[PDB]
């Protein structure tokens, strides 16, 4: 009797029919025919106050329906975000899953309701719960070309910050962007930077590409898979430069540094052309450790993506050695597991990836659809304690959500 009368005063928003009703006794838990209750009607159609009003009366917060919906279930489909919050503060269980596994933080991600997703994270959502059919928050976010909702999603994963930005390679302007200020380690990302500081002596004509350099075996650092080849004939600049950038081969990047005058010589080459913020201050490997909070060979996304930026298409290299510099990282060698993993067919890409101690790992890329490169997007992460392959899967995900967004 009272019953259906509560139902549908809840459900229709009839905040003072609803007061009446449950001051007649009405039954504040009452059930309909697929079970669901005054305040899943009431988290369904946005009702703030009816819903306070259903929990003062004793509601039950955590009522399912007959396929296990529950009202915080129904208010992070529907993007309430007040209503989550006033769930949750009133004991809603957050990481409720009806009958075919779906928790409330599948629905927030798969829908892009961002602030719901950090406040159903706060209150202890399981991050990786996988559904019945084995789709995960993340999963769901990267299909749906939620980025900013993936950055989240991964740093809850890897427990660690996750820095993103995403930019215009004609105008510069910023697209995407997630504490794209903060320092992050650079790692071997620094290399790309290292060869554009390389390009620039070379059209100053005080360095050539043909230029050879004689090294010892005393010079070589882990890891020098090109470098430790060659001892005795040396290695020109050029094959020190793809080396360092498609093999990744640590001493060819330390024997390029010395060149123009160690990690000092880089960080005043970037501090000449405007960047203020990114410095090198050690060789390879030890620029690697990644000490929280040490800001020694760091950038910020920003910091690096511009400078970048204007190495590849603005005034600071020649158009023959800016098409080199882009030519190294277009043939990466070492960079399969991130962006180039889920880079559809036909797509540019020149890159250059970055891994050191304390889950440290990034990209610098730039790249697009059809053949050319239009954007430039940089990854950092740090401070994780996951597996290599966890840590390459979740920037492979991220990148998976920003060319779905694309």
């Amino acid at each position: 009797d009272l019953g259906k009368k509560l139902l549908e005063a809840a459900r229709a928003g009839q905040d003072d029919e609803v007061r009446i009703l449950l001051a007649n006794g009405a039954d504040v838990n009452t059930a309909d025919e697929t079970g669901f209750t005054p305040l899943h009607l009431a988290a369904w159609e946005g009702h703030l106050g009816i819903v306070e009003v259903l929990l003062k009366n004793g509601a039950d917060v955590n009522a399912n329906d007959e396929r296990g919906h529950t009202p915080l279930h129904l208010a992070a489909y529907t993007g309430h975000l007040e209503i989550v919050e006033v769930l949750l503060k009133n004991g809603a269980g957050v990481n409720a899953t009806d009958v075919i596994g779906t928790a409330p933080l599948h629905l927030a991600a798969m829908w892009g309701y961002k602030e719901i997703v950090e406040v159903l994270l706060k209150a202890g959502a399981d991050v990786d719960a996988q559904d019945k059919f084995g789709k995960r928050p993340l999963w769901l976010a990267a299909d749906q070309g939620h980025a900013e909702i993936a950055a989240k999603l991964v740093a809850a994963r890897l427990k660690a910050r996750v820095g993103y930005i995403e930019l215009d390679l004609n105008s510069g302007k910023i697209l995407e962007s997630v504490r794209s200020e903060e320092r992050f380690p650079m790692m071997s990302t620094f290399k790309v930077l290292l060869a554009g500081a390389i390009l620039s002596r070379i059209d100053a004509g005080q360095e050539q590409l043909g230029r050879r350099i004689h090294y010892s075996q005393n010079d070589l650092v882990e890891y020098s898979p090109v470098t430790e080849k060659h001892l005795t004939d040396g290695m020109t600049v050029r094959e020190l430069a793809s080396a360092a950038i498609t093999m990744s081969d640590n001493t060819a990047a330390n024997l390029l540094l010395t060149t123009i005058g160690g990690p000092k010589g880089l960080t005043a080459f970037l501090h000449n052309m405007g960047d203020h913020v990114t410095r090198l201050d050690r060789w390879e490997p030890e620029l690697n450790e990644a000490i929280p909070n040490d800001e020694r060979d760091t950038t910020t996304p920003v910091a690096m993506a511009t400078t970048l930026r204007k190495l590849l298409t603005g005034e600071l290299l020649t158009p023959a050695s800016r098409q080199q510099l882009m030519d190294w990282m277009e043939a990466d060698k070492v960079a399969g597991p991130l962006l180039r993993s889920v880079l559809p067919a036909g797509w540019f890409i020149a890159d250059k990836s970055g891994a050191g101690e304390r889950g440290s790992r990034g990209i610098v890329a730039a790249l697009g659809p059809d053949g050319k490169p239009s954007r430039i997007v940089v990854i950092y992460t740090t401070g994780s304690q996951a597996t290599m392959d966890i840590l390459n899967e979740a920037i492979a995900m991220l990148g998976r959500a920003m060319i779905e967004k694309w």
